[PDB]
């Protein structure tokens, strides 16, 4: 129940997928996910990006591992692994429910007004 | 370009088609529209409803044709009817795009991550 999947919901699953692969670093994120999503023509907010990380981390999903750049003066490089991963993929299975009430909810109004 | 379709624009799409077809009337409305969304699982807002209506008449697409019911004091039946349909059609087609593009980006999430 309910309309379609939020943005904030979306972002977060692919940053759930992207851990599970081990692909899910701080620096690269934002222009990652952009790049993932241009051809299509969805440009992920900069705030929204930000925000839905931080949901996952304060959550208790996601922690942060990090490790000092030699080469760099202050800062490092952050990668993101499961803390809870019995959650994430709670998380998951929820999504898969939206993502799937919401492409119906779009194919019926395509069918119903064209 | 953009995310997914927003709420208001997905129910001014099917005001403008059930106009179209003549079957647009202020009372029945909501209830007409809840009805044809609980299979789904999505439930028209109130007051979302009732913006989306009242945004297609501030913006000059419809206009409201008004009768006395004879037989309940004040208050009237209203049918809505197209004041610049060409407007609409111009809307739907934007709709159009806005629904195709939304497909597609439910149908990449699903499956990339599932």
């Amino acid at each position: 129940t309910g309309f379609l999947v939020k943005q904030r919901a979306f972002l977060k699953l692919y940053m759930i997928t992207m851990t599970e692969q081990e692909r899910l670093y701080g620096l690269k994120l934002l222009e990652v996910l952009r790049s993932e999503f241009k051809e299509i023509g969805f440009k992920p907010n900069h705030t929204e990006v930000y925000r839905s990380l931080h949901e996952l981390l304060d959550d208790g999903i996601l922690k942060q591992i990090k490790v000092k750049k030699e080469g760099a003066k202050l800062q490092e490089v952050v990668l993101y692994q499961f803390k809870d991963y019995e959650a994430a993929k709670l998380y998951k299975k929820q999504l898969k429910v939206e993502l799937d009430r919401s492409k119906k909810l779009i194919e019926k109004a395509l069918s119903d007004n064209f």
